[PDB]
């Protein structure tokens, strides 16, 4: 019987950029008409989480972060009808309305409701369900995963297996599903093709997972961080080249070792630099690249359009292209059934309280994923 | 018999840039081995053609330019297996060899015997067949057309239908096949679609033709000259706008009209400006855009990859993404069939002689495409 009432729990704020998360207590409202709250059980780090801190990624501060995440139902209000109480969760950063142009359109899910092209940090109805210290606190991409209790809108959250572990579906939330969407939907990678992925963290591994499912034959990891080239062969890379390593651009060394430039190269880090070349290492008449890091607030790239005229693709995605609602749920069955693995990804395990320390294990180099238990 | 001599001929030589052609006689060596001399019928006047002259597209000077071109086939060299002497012809300006990894992929087109990505101005055994007051003259993307009689690599001629009208024949070696494939091949634009199409050009009104075809309910022309509106709604548009009419940029006009940006936009003009103009107004979530228009040399755009990151694609293709020597044929064919119109792009037909009054009538906006008779 907290139903219909305030509950204090304790959450993660973020007050200021460039400082550690204060765990300290929050009032969360009680959901509004179509709006559903939601006891956390488990949260990945994810880098756009530390974009937040950096002031790379913008949002309105103070904030409460986290999107990468799952729990179980605590309360619905009026007119809910995808969840119950009890419910297990993924909270949905991109949310899927169902009704716009884009949730209609048979390849798009950058659903129009979305918080992502212009963050309000609210939200539907342009409020906040968070206070702390009396002050009202923002909302992260309708999802506020860095707490004991959310709420969020009913098209920014799936119902999944009652079964599921959440403390390993929690990556279905955001990594595992964007690296392996930008493979097998967004670039739909082919059988024996060779794939560059520039970028070997949690979703650049997640992509690898996925061009290995679609079958390449080559998949080339790329990182400054030789660290990361154990985990990526693990799962599918058959070799790993840093940069720092040669004389020349890696794009001249990628276009080499593929006797003319890759299939397919992804984008997995964030930096206009490496979106440049993960473009220019693709073949120059058929290849394909994908952006999916996400670069740093209101600063251009520049790039010859040459690259283009010749017969490259650039594309990139939110959340692999994933209608989100709808395929939560698919990826969760899929992991019961044992389509694919999120152990890889998981290096470490902390305490909720102990969220400042899973970002220092992030910016470190040491971690894939962390993952948060309440 | 000309056959293994040396002709004498008239030709239109660049001797530099930002200069009219000079019509004067050329002396052309008779073919090698695998190599094949068109007397020229009918060469189109191509903006890429002025592109040279204006330097914004760099081969090496002096040049036979022109690419656009029929002729009839008047000897071929030892080992020539696809021509024969007295057939109608179209030089490929794109090759196909047919054994690259480019023309072994179902995708591509870019053949990597191509003079385009670094051009030389030569025959592909780096010569050159023509000489002119005794110094020697450069190829043009191993076809040179402005030339009563020139010579080709076999990879760089088709043989088409015996009954073709060369006259008008012509424009499928270049314009007409570059805008109709950008549509129909490269977009894949779809049935109901909105489509946006800067530039009104020969290329652009060849776009507006194959957006037509493919079943689009909406394509909006874009164009600074409104003296184009009438011939792009002629061959399909359903409105035109001019960017100059506007208080603000043509992209959140475009954005507005289509209730949330087009399904598919076309940059056919060539300025760094519009291919960013045309990558904007496109959906963010879905929307494709392609890069028709060439260039100006060396000179890199800046764009904001949030605008790829939403879900955009962005692509860019030579000869409408056709393999040259298996589409030509098949497209003249289709021609002959009345498939496809190519009278509204002929605006003009002047003699070979007139060259020179055939680019002034491009370069003030009065003509479409002017076709020099030899
Ligand atoms: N498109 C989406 O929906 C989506 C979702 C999730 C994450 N992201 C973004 O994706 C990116 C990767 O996220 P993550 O995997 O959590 O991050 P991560 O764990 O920090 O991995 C990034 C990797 O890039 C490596 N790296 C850094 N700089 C360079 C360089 N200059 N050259 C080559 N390698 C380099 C780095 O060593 C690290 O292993 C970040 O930009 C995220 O913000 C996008
Ligand atoms: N990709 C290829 O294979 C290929 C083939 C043929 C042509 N081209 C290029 O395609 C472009 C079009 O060629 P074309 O149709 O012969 O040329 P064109 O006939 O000069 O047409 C270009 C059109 O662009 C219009 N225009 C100029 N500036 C602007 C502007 N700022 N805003 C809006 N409209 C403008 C201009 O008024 C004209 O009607 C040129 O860049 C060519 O070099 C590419
Ligand atoms: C990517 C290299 C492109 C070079 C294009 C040379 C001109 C092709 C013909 C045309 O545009 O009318
Ligand atoms: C198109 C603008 C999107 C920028 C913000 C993306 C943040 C989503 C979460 C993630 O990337 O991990
Ligand atoms: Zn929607
Ligand atoms: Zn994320
Ligand atoms: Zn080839
Ligand atoms: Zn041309």
């Amino acid at each position: 019987s907290t139903a219909g009432k305030v509950i204090k729990c304790k959450a993660a704020v973020l007050w200021e950029e460039k400082k550690p998360f204060s765990i300290e207590e929050v009032e969360v409202a009680p959901p509004k008409a179509h709006e559903v709250r939601i006891k956390m059980v488990a949260t990945g780090i994810c880098r756009s989480d530390d974009q937040v801190v950096s002031g790379t990624l913008v949002t309105p501060l103070p904030v409460i972060a986290g999107h990468e995440a799952a729990g179980i139902v605590e309360s619905i209000g009026e007119g809910v009808t995808t969840v119950r109480p009890g419910d297990k969760v993924i909270p949905l950063f991109t949310p899927q309305c169902g009704k716009c142009r884009v949730c209609k359109h048979p390849e798009g899910n950058f659903c129009l409701k979305n918080d992502l092209s212009m963050p309000r940090g609210t939200m539907q109805d342009g409020t906040s369900r968070f206070t702390c210290r009396g002050k009202p606190i923002h909302h992260f991409l309708g999802t506020s995963t860095f707490s004991q209790y959310t709420v969020v809108d009913e098209i920014s959250v799936a119902k999944i297996d009652a079964a599921s572990p959440l403390e390993k579906v929690c990556l279905i939330g955001c990594g595992f599903s964007t690296g392996y969407g930008s493979a097998v939907k967004v670039a739909k990678v082919t059988q024996g093709s060779t794939c560059a992925v520039f970028g070997l963290g949690g979703v650049g591994l997640s992509v690898i997972m996925g061009c290995k499912a679609a079958g390449a034959a080559r998949i080339i990891g790329v990182d400054i961080n030789k660290d990361k080239f154990a985990k990526a062969k693990e799962v599918g890379a058959t070799e790993c080249v840093n940069p720092q390593d040669y004389k020349k651009p890696i794009q001249e060394v990628l276009t080499e070792m593929s006797n003319g430039g890759v299939d397919f190269s992804f984008e997995v880090i964030g930096r206009l630099d490496t979106m440049v070349t993960a473009l220019s290492c693709c073949q120059e008449a058929y290849g394909v690249s994908v952006i999916v890091g996400v670069p740093p607030d209101s600063q251009n790239l520049s790039m010859n359009p040459m690259l283009l005229l010749s017969g490259r693709t650039w594309k990139g995605a939110i959340f692999g292209g994933f209608k989100s609602k709808d395929s939560v749920p698919k990826l969760v069955a899929d992991f019961m059934a044992k389509k694919f693995a999120l152990d890889p990804l998981i290096t470490h395990v902390l305490p909720f309280e102990k969220i400042n320390e899973g970002f220092d294990l992030l910016r470190s180099g040491e971690s894939i994923r962390t993952i948060l238990t309440f």
